[PDB]
């Protein structure tokens, strides 16, 4: 499924994204704009045989399970399909233990090039939260 920018910022707060380990709403979607243009089916290969999946591109090598990335950890507890699916949930779920991991939003490169420290609220005015 591919979501409109306001229709995934309704989602993300319902799924209670919204300043989640001090991150608000803006900033998850601003990620979830630059890892896949908000498309749940987002799939890409990497040189080391790992793939990101979905609408934050959660990948194989240690989050997910896909069968073909050897040698990698599943730490989400989750077959990487479930990543692909119209229902943001194991997504949500999913990156909520990434950015618990240590590490904030640093995990998304995109995130941290193209929306820490920038106007993230421009990417929630529109809608009606």
């Amino acid at each position: 499924k591919v979501f409109g920018r306001c229709e995934l910022a309704a989602a993300m707060k319902r799924h209670g994204l919204d300043n989640y380990r001090g991150y608000s709403l803006g900033n998850w979607v601003c990620a979830a704009k630059f890892e896949s243009n908000f498309n749940t089916q987002a799939t890409n290969r990497n040189t080391d045989g790992s793939t990101d999946y979905g609408i934050l591109q959660i990948n194989s090598r240690w989050w997910c399970n896909d069968g073909r990335t050897p040698g990698s950890r599943n730490l989400c507890n989750i077959p990487c399909s479930a990543l692909l699916s119209s229902d943001i949930t194991a997504s949500v779920n999913c990156a909520k233990k990434i950015v618990s991991d240590g590490n904030g939003m640093n995990a998304w490169v995109a995130w941290r090039n193209r929306c820490k420290g920038t106007d993230v609220q421009a990417w929630i005015r529109g809608c009606r939260l």
